[PDB]
Parts: C-alpha cells; sequence; structure tokens
C-alpha cells in the first residue's frame, strides 16, 4: 500500500542566472514571512492549498480539451535526517515567465516562515514545455536554472530553520495535515501514505448530496452520534461567497470556518449570533483572511442569521409539528436572541420564529405573531396575550373571558419566560404587544 513518487530525478547542466526581488517582492516576502500568520504551520496548509489548484487547473485543461487524466495527486516527505519538508503535486506547472516575474496566491512564500532556504523544481504541463530550478535563502536574491529530471507540476524542497525542525517528523506534519486540509479535493500522501479521506459536501450541489453524507459530516463537524433534526445547504454569491450547512442536532441541548476546502478556524464562534451557537456545521467563504475575527465577518453573519431565520420560518410552513418540538426544546435561544438584540427590526425578525396558543385555536396547536395579526379585523395598534398556569386557566379567566365575545383573539402563554419576552419586544409590525390584565 506505499505509494511514493517523491525522487530525486532532477539535475542541472549549467549555472545559475541570479535574480533580485524587487521593492514590493521584498517588502512581501518579509512581512509573509514573519508579519502575517500567527502560527508558523500554516505553510503546510498554503503549500497543499497551491498543490491543490494546479491540480485543478490541469485536470479542467485535460477534461475541457478532451484528453485523458494522468495521476492527479499531492505528495510530502519528511526528512529529519537532513531536516527537510517536501511537497510535490503532479499539476499544472510553471513555466520560466513565472518562476521569475511571479494570483495563485503569496501561500507560497509563507515557506520562508519555517525555511532558510528553499529549493523549487517545476515543469510546465504544455507539451514540449521545459523543467527550471528555483532557488532561494530569502534575502531578496534568488537564482533560476533550467533542470532535467523534472516531473510536470512542482516540487517544493523546504530546508527548515534550526528550530523548525518540528516539520521534519511525519508525527507533527500528519497532525497539522488532518488540522487544516482533511477535505483536500486530491488525493494526498505524507511519506507514501494516503492520509485525507473526508468529502467537502459543503462545495457540492445541494441536490446531489444525499441523506447519509449529510449524517456522516453532521457527525464529524459535531462530534456526534445522533442525527440531525435539520438541514440547510446554503450557496451563495451575490451577498458574498458562501458555501454551507447548518445542522440543528435531534438531540435537545460550533460552526468550522472554511476557506476553499481550506480550514481556517474549528470554534468560528463570530460567524453566527450569539443564539445560533446551537447550530452545528461549516462555512465556506472566499472572503476570509486569530482572536479579533470580526470585521466583514459581520456583514456574513447577518447574511446567515437572516437566511436561518427564513429557513425556520419556511420549516413551520410545511411542518409544524417537527417545528413545535423545535421551537420547544430550542425556544430559549430564540428568547434570548430576542432580549438581547440592540436594535428593533432584528428583535421583531427572530420573534418571527416564537409559536403560542391561541384562543381562536383548539388547545394544543400553536400560531406565530405573523399568523395572528393576519386574521385581526378592525383592529389597530394591538396584539392581545394572557399569561396564565394552563390553557384551562387562560380560558376561564375572566381578563379572557371578556374577549369571550368581545373584539379580539386571545395569544396563551404558560410560562413567565414567554411574557417577558413579549413585554420586552413591545410592539410587533404594526401592533403593539399588550397583556389582558393590564
Ligand atoms: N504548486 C504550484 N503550482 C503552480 Cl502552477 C503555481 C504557480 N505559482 N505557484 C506558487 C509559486 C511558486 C514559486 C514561486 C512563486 C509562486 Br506565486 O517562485 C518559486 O516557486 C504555484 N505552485
Amino acid at each position: 500500500p506505499l505509494h511514493s513518487i517523491i525522487s530525486s530525478t532532477e539535475s542541472v547542466q549549467g549555472s545559475t542566472s541570479k535574480h533580485e526581488f524587487q521593492a514590493e517582492t521584498k517588502k512581501l516576502l518579509d512581512i509573509v514571512a514573519r508579519s502575517l500568520y500567527s502560527e508558523k504551520e500554516v505553510f503546510i496548509r498554503e503549500l497543499i492549498s497551491n498543490a491543490s489548484d494546479a491540480l485543478e487547473k490541469l485536470r479542467h485543461k485535460l477534461v475541457s480539451d478532451g484528453q485523458a487524466l494522468p495521476e492527479m495527486e499531492i505528495h510530502l516527505q519528511t526528512n529529519a535526517e537532513k531536516g527537510t519538508i517536501t511537497i510535490q503535486d503532479t499539476g499544472i506547472g510553471m513555466t520560466q515567465e513565472e518562476l521569475v516575474s511571479n494570483q495563485f496566491g503569496v501561500g507560497f512564500y509563507s515557506a520562508f516562515m519555517v525555511a532558510d532556504r528553499v529549493e523549487v523544481y517545476s515543469r510546465s504541463a504544455a507539451p514540449g514545455s521545459l523543467g527550471y530550478q528555483w532557488l532561494s535563502d530569502g534575502s531578496g536574491v534568488f537564482e533560476i536554472a533550467e533542470a532535467s529530471g523534472v516531473r510536470t507540476g512542482t516540487k517544493i524542497i523546504i530546508h527548515l530553520k534550526s528550530d523548525c525542525k518540528e516539520f521534519s517528523s511525519e508525527a507533527r506534519v500528519r497532525d497539522v495535515v488532518t488540522k487544516y486540509s482533511n477535505f483536500v479535493s486530491f488525493p494526498l500522501y505524507l511519506n507514501g501514505r494516503r492520509m485525507n479521506t473526508l468529502q467537502a459536501i459543503w462545495m457540492m450541489d445541494p441536490k446531489d448530496v444525499r441523506e447519509w453524507q449529510h449524517e456522516e459530516f453532521y457527525r464529524y463537524v459535531a462530534q456526534a452520534h445522533d442525527k440531525p433534526r435539520y438541514t440547510l445547504h446554503y450557496k451563495t454569491d451575490a451577498p458574498l461567497n458562501i458555501r454551507s450547512i447548518f445542522y440543528v442536532p435531534d438531540m435537545k441541548p460550533s460552526v468550522a470556518l472554511y476557506s476553499r476546502k481550506v480550514l481556517i478556524q474549528t470554534k468560528a464562534t463570530d460567524i453566527l449570533p450569539k443564539w445560533l451557537r446551537f447550530i452545528r456545521g461549516v462555512v465556506d467563504s472566499e472572503d476570509i483572511p486569530l482572536l479579533q475575527e470580526s470585521a466583514l465577518i459581520r456583514k456574513l453573519r447577518d447574511v446567515l442569521q437572516q437566511r436561518l431565520i427564513k429557513f425556520f420560518i419556511d420549516q413551520s410552513k410545511k411542518d409544524a409539528e417537527k417545528y413545535a418540538k423545535f421551537f420547544e426544546d430550542y425556544g430559549l435561544f430564540m428568547r434570548e436572541g430576542i432580549v438581547t438584540a440592540t436594535e428593533q427590526e432584528v428583535k421583531e425578525d427572530i420573534a418571527k420564529l416564537l409559536r403560542y396558543e391561541s384562543s381562536a385555536l383548539p388547545s394544543g396547536q400553536l400560531t406565530s405573531l405573523s399568523e395572528y395579526a393576519s386574521r385581526m379585523r378592525a383592529g389597530t395598534r394591538n396584539i392581545y396575550y394572557l399569561c396564565a398556569p394552563n390553557r384551562h386557566l387562560a380560558e376561564h379567566s375572566p381578563y379572557y373571558e371578556a374577549m369571550k365575545k368581545k373584539d379580539t383573539e386571545v395569544l396563551f402563554c404558560f410560562e413567565q419566560f414567554d411574557e417577558l419576552t413579549l413585554l420586552h419586544l413591545r410592539e410587533f409590525d404594526k401592533k403593539k404587544l399588550i397583556s389582558v390584565e393590564t
């Protein structure tokens, strides 16, 4: 089962031509190498991500041209003996000009975060392409030379710093891979061992994913053994770029942040409003660059809050008995969110999820503030509710019994935390929330 492709096949016949980065390239290299990423280990993530993109570009090209498909793989090799770590892909490679002038991303230069020297071999996939070697110690000077024995694609050999030797031990590198790159779109091997088995199902067409995949992934992200009660597969480009799946556990009572199938933060606590912290799943967006995550993250937070509210509302429409169970189990969060919200309009959005018993309905079945209001006739600026220990006492309440042959229907709350929520909300839509007993 041991499968490796990394070996010394490369040789350079002539001497190298020395180049020197410009004022820009000098700033870039310095900032990315020590000022940009907080943890140094993410260089593995960036290079893996680069290798994936190059693999994709070649595959799309061959498939577009109708050509057959070669081995499309990503390989990592650690050498603690030589203090090196190497990553090779068999993707679309690089031309001489690209090796010289170079938006695949900076991500490649993140290597100088842990290396005092980087040695590169690349060969373009286009027929008759030549291979080239690229050398650099990161001092703004790099060398270029035509190389033979270069396989199509790109091979990066990192000569690790004295105190970065940890990334030459397989055990350390394996952990880094499984942490950040477990959903990589192409086969990934480490010292010949296959490492990635999980599929990024959030990138799929939602109507192609089936139940068992959503169950598997839910159990992964939520580290859970039950099943998702609710599943929302949300994809969008207009507001921002968004690839995401949200789950509500079957069980009674966080979301991962990804970008292009690579992990940014396992606990994206700021991605959703605090009251939606019961939601499990993943958010993938190309729009994200630590303790301070908030920036335009908020814009995404607001997008997701609105999409989730509409989701649960739509759920209410199609299924009321299931949603009534959901409201029973998770109402707490909605109430917390309503009392927490600063803007009134946000309060009323979340409040659209609340369900209460009504006087004009059989005891047991619930209604929403909107549903109550629609039937309201010749009624201005009022929503009437009564809080009692139970439906029995609510109906037999003289306060309500007054509304018996009178104008309006009356909502029934049986818990004090529901009444306080209405009091706090004050007005909803065109109407003010008012207690029968004053
Ligand atoms: N794996 C892979 N495949 C391809 Cl097609 C490309 C294209 N750019 N890069 C990153 C990169 C690598 C370099 C470099 C500048 C950059 Br930007 O100078 C030395 O090597 C790639 N990496």
